[PDB]
């Protein structure tokens, strides 16, 4: 006997499983009952959700909207294509020279899609090094050659790093290496580099050493759809980028290509890049998240968005004055988008250690590499996430009195226990100064709203 | 001005964008008021979707469940394990002999992971040829040489055939290719092959020239996880899949690998494949995906499914029988899983010329090639998707009845008309036999239930 | 002090090093002593020795003739301008339609430098395989995978087999092979084939899957030269061979390439081929084997060379049917070229216990895979040395008598002692029956004259 | 009707090619009647011509001393063991450290037989950089990105240079290369660098970076044998070089590789470097030049060689202190080993320019690369060629006022015609001044012995 629809198709999630139901609640409540601070994260929209849950996620729908394998499109391919159009106008580009494709499954796989359609196996790549803040996906391998990332196995990979001193982009080094690795491929774009990219000095290199120049703008591109910084677009020829992060949409990718007439004889990205990404590369399109993407990219070209990603920059120089204000150290000395990069070397600490400690006040960070690192030396703090909560810069400044506090509190334990993690750990156990900072930050983060999901009808406190 | 929390975070999606709303609810209606007969294409239910679409999406977990970069992962964690450990017991597969890795975004992303785990770049690939009934991710070039999937980008791919008359796998010609090719990698599974596999002599074969088999069992995951087909883990090394086809979940990939002591020394895909996975392909899993494959799994495990799964082999052999009963050809005379394979040069038609009236008549079939093609001269029919709406052999063979009438007016048209698309196309305009097709499709829908949302809530007819 | 240049530059070898002088002269002695049979060997001119070793070999002229990076070149390009054009007159080639290098250093190098002028690494191939009488720089790698040959290791290669009863090459399924594997290269010759090839077939099949035709005529050239077998050159793009077997000249390669305007748009493999051998792979050229290589080839033009390359066949021919008309079992039961191959396991015997025991004898032959083995179950039996020493059909059909009586004395002492290795050998010692045959074949072979150097003045008896 | 042995292969060269022979006349007056400078160049014993040129050539003896795939080869075998004891003793290394294979047919050929053995297809390779004074097979491409070497074809090559004031080695920039490309393969040795190779900091760099350390000792292996420079052999894994240089040998190559237990667990170079050069690469070895080759190595291991290569360091150290006398600039201002790097730069001069004035005064003299070079701006200019005819200081301080007038007249037409080619070259016509400087340097070139060859028998004045 089968199971009659309403049962196992109709019955809502809290009743068939209850189990998942339960996790998720309680991943809603650690979501709202802490302090985000993860660069890379956010907190969608109720109505980005409910396009990502939905049954756009029963069609197959391989190919390419107007030129897809199978039938029954017709509502598929004006969804992709809504998706498409509003991608170009939320980053203010012409369509007459702008191309975006919506398919790629995540930021990794947009990124792995634009080398396939541009390059050959084992052509060279120039990224930024992950300790510099860079990416795995634009290149990665270990001191002993072990090929970490995808990025250097396939393909030939040599990273650019910043100054030793100043924590900025050795654009003169970046040249000097260019011009040696004769790259047929540059990558600009990071994952924990906290000033803005000199997209226009990227070119001019791109062009000395006749190399592609693509930008993976995957954290700040709710900044670019805002204009709060630089735009690559004026000079890349490839632009790919997640949409969860700072631009506050679903787990998706996109990859933004050159169209037209070249400057000073047509661009030919178009069809390389679509035909990677399929049939090449992937398969069915995961069309809930084009449509999760298309509410996210019409939020992004509303006014509100354009205020939030104005007033993320203004949280983190906010909360990185008050950081320095109290004597602490950040990369290049301060921001110029939606993070800041704290040194904690010039404490004797490390990243672990301050990350561990504040992971059990509930406040998120990430260790981080900091250059010059030798055992990351940092921390990498984020204002998207907890700015789509509504907190202003009154707000990040209180951040930074708890991140103060919870430094003076891993310097106190690591003074009474020592600096052998062994040693540190022993000082958190029935720690009663943590539980009254734990405390603290939960009242604090208890008292504004959270998007995604109402907090009066979630089923924990 | 920053929106409130309230305005662009909690305002329903048939708010803040009525297109996409609009569109969702078109695509809605089109699910339910024809006729699905896509064999990769399923309906899931509103659990899965309600975990799909849940907060789940804000969480970065980079890594694995108890090794993830950042904190906060303590129900993220819980949901991935009950995930792995759900696909492990929906398959019967004892813990110390299987893993899975459950992070892959889709299938093909999950096939080209296990490729960069247990091969080098240009190692020898051997998978069934596409016009076989194999898929693009088991290596496609054209014949010109231009090397059209990424499995044939990356790796050196060749291709073994059925038998061209039969339309059986050609085992012996299988054998006689992998010991002249000499293949690193073996793949069985295929997308259009209406027979079982005989993993027992892949085995063989495999053994024979010293390759590893792999299986890709996503188009019968959902008969493999009720064991009405043949299971490749008692034979294959690794098992990769989708997980929204018959097994009837959400868009994912799951890859299956063998641990612990090998067969008359230990196995080591475990570490290779996850770190495949994560740090070198993809960047932060799906969360949301990996929730909603949990409550799919769970649903996989039921009585009910193993129901379902019987009821879909019954299904299309109905089908089948019903077809070669008015004297069509099905490729190898039958079915043992989910689909038929339908030859329609016996009839002088093609399979376009029966998909685009098809899809006129809300009956959605795609065309496809046959065993010695030459413009592919079948269709590809499957049961999945109506066998979930709660249909069983008596509405099987009406939707003969259907298809039946569907040719007969295809062939009308053109001998009336012709074989040409132009002269074709032109006997499907104002055709009235086609609309009182249509009727009889629309109305013989409109009678069965609909899983993944309540029709009496949806917005159109 | 240094030596003055009369007693280290000017004084004769047998003064300098009275070893090498010693052992150059045994060598000499062991050439005229016995019986050459090995297929790929032969006796070349005094006048090419004098050429070889002459000043030529203190130039360095890195480029081609005109183009050299070094001057001084006034006579060297005279030399191989001289050796190019006697190299495309003596296969009676158009200059407007072929052109030649003649800087390979050998054949195995002349085939590489054909290969990356023409192919990208990784790049497919096809050539005849080693058991089937094909040759490593044609692509070999064993059963477990190991990539031996060079062209296997940069390149993909596949080889395409012999009829597996007939021992002829199976042209339908080379054309099946070219079809699946779709090779960018499609190489034809061998070292072991008794038959002619049928390069019109071979270049329908190279049309048919968009292949390259390249013919490695190493073996054959002085056949080629002769016009007494098939000319590649009428249906091949590129032409590789040695200069030193068949041909009669020193130790070197060729590159033959075809010029001018494409048949029913240029062919441009002159300059990718050129560039190839230098800079790319080789260095200076060796300007002596270049010196001696244009005498061999004024040699080769003469009428007395195409009277030895006829004689060649013939003798070979005399041979074959003496050995079948004592039972034994040929390879497609004759030839057509310079060299029989003696399927040995219809008498219960290896190549190798065949091979040991001429070499007793003074009876130079070679083990050689057969169709079909399994340990060579043949030995391959070439025509030009001794033809080379003006040896005729009565001198071979003695030879044959000889290998005859050696086969006869293998027999009996493997059915005196067993078909163990090791129980055979027992069988070798002492064995008077070997010596009454080595002394015979010393008898016979001391009955003819040498090349290369005077018998009379030469050191040993 | 054949040719008698006595027609064709007795009688001497003079007779049955007078073109080639007259050819070959031309080229010893050349050899002889001129100032030969070309650093690469020497001129070599009649003892090793007399061994080139023998019938060695017509041996086939595949594979390895005691491991030949055929018989006969008794006497080849001790030529050939006899040639790598002597290449062992020749260079003080003991036979349980250190192997050597003397197959590879010339430097170039061993090179890439090296890489073979040690490393991987794209494995990553450091060389010295052309223009810093590298070779093209330690890797070599355009600014384009064009692959020019085979080095970099099949492998991946980056290039560390000089300092581009000093003109010495930048061992601080190479270790900052190495650290970053991560190179398996680090090469060592060049062809127009005159200082000599820090190889402890190479071995320091190598172990820093977990590469492999090969030298290319070719140019400078005659002053490595008699311990004139410093050895390779204390600090890297793999030596390669030629012959046929300073050695003052045959045209051919050799690859010492270490063995025996590791420093502070065995070296396993041996099989795989034999391998490489047979099977893999190569096949037949040219016999003729191994005897060639055991002759030279006796006499480099002879008092008379080793006073030889000291007089080599004098001359070249007389010549650079006598042009820089005369206002001259040189390449790190002296030389350590057998050449001068003349920087024309400071001149206004090009080295085409000088070397077409030089090659009109029968002195050659190749136009080189100088540290800071965008056109080669400098000559390389070696002693070992003059040296084996006896010249001593005093007679390479004549060859600096050659040099001297020659570059004098080379302004002087410059002055009168111009920067112009054309109007350079029409300085030159009817020049009588070069043809005072031309007859001058013959008859001084005329006052010397010639090795290889005796003078009083030649067939030119
Ligand atoms: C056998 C098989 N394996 C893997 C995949 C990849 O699934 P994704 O779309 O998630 O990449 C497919 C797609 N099947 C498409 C079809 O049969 O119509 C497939 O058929
Ligand atoms: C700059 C950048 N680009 C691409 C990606 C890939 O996104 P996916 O995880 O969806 O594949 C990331 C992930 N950034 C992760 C982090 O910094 O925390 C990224 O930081
Ligand atoms: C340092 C070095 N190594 C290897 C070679 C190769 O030698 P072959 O020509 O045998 O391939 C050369 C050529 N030297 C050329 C020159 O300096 O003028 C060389 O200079
Ligand atoms: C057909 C063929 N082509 C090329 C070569 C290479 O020649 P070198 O050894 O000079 O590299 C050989 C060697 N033939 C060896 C044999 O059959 O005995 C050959 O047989």
């Amino acid at each position: 006997h089968m199971d009659p629809v309403s049962v196992w198709g109709n019955t809502p999630l809290a009743t068939v499983d209850p189990e998942i139901h339960d996790l998720i609640e309680k991943e809603k409540r650690r979501q709202c009952r802490g302090i985000e601070l993860i660069a890379s994260e956010n907190f969608t929209s109720f109505a980005v959700i409910e396009a990502l849950g939905s049954a756009l996620t029963n069609k197959y729908s391989e190919g390419m909207p107007g030129n897809r394998y199978y039938g029954g499109n017709e509502y598929i391919d004006q969804i992709e294509n809504l998706c498409r159009s509003r991608a170009l106008q939320a980053f203010h580009l012409d369509a007459q020279s702008w191309g975006v494709n919506v398919q790629p499954y995540s930021g990794s796989p947009a990124n792995f899609a634009a080398y396939t359609a541009v390059l050959n196996p084992h052509d060279r790549i120039m990224g930024l090094d992950l300790r510099s803040g860079g990416h795995l996906t634009h290149g990665y391998y270990t001191s002993g050659g072990k090929k970490i990332s995808a990025t250097s196995i396939y393909f030939e990979s040599l990273p650019y790093k910043v100054n030793s001193t100043t924590g900025y982009i050795d654009y003169d080094r970046l040249e000097e290496k260019a011009l040696d690795f004769r790259p047929k491929l540059i990558i600009c774009g990071g994952s924990a580099y906290p000033r803005d990219w000199d997209y226009k000095r990227f070119r001019e290199v791109a062009d000395k050493c006749g190399a592609l120049l693509l930008c993976d703008m995957a954290h700040t591109s709710g900044l670019v759809a805002a204009q709060e910084v630089n735009s690559p677009f004026e000079y890349c020829d490839i632009v790919t980028t997640t949409t969860h992060k700072s631009l506050r949409g679903p787990r998706a990718g996109m990859i933004f290509y050159r169209k037209g007439p070249k400057p000073p004889a047509v661009y030919d990205f178009e069809d390389k890049i679509n035909f990677a990404v399929f049939p090449s590369l992937q398969g069915g399109p995961h069309n809930h998240q084009i449509g999760a993407l298309a509410v996210a990219l019409k939020q992004a070209a509303s006014p509100g968005f354009k205020a939030y990603a104005k007033q993320v920059k203004a949280n983190a120089v906010a909360l990185g004055k008050y950081l320095m204000g109290k004597g602490y150290s950040l990369v290049t000395g301060g921001t110029e988008n939606h993070l800041v990069l704290w040194d904690l070397r010039p404490l004797g600490l490390t990243g672990y250690k301050v990350e561990k400690l504040c992971d059990l006040c509930n406040i998120t960070v990430n260790k981080n590499a900091v250059f010059g690192d030798s055992a990351p030396g940092g921390v990498r703090i984020g204002a998207p996430a907890m700015t789509s909560r509504g907190l202003v810069e009154k707000d990040f400044e209180q951040i930074g009195e708890f991140l103060h506090r919870a430094v003076t509190l891993t310097l106190e334990i690591q003074k009474e226990h020592g600096k052998l993690l062994k040693d540190f750990n022993k000082g958190l156990v029935n720690n009663k100064a943590i539980e009254d900072l734990k405390a603290d930050v939960e009242k604090f983060s208890a008292l504004f709203d959270m998007p995604g999901f109402l907090v009066s009808e979630m089923k924990y406190k």
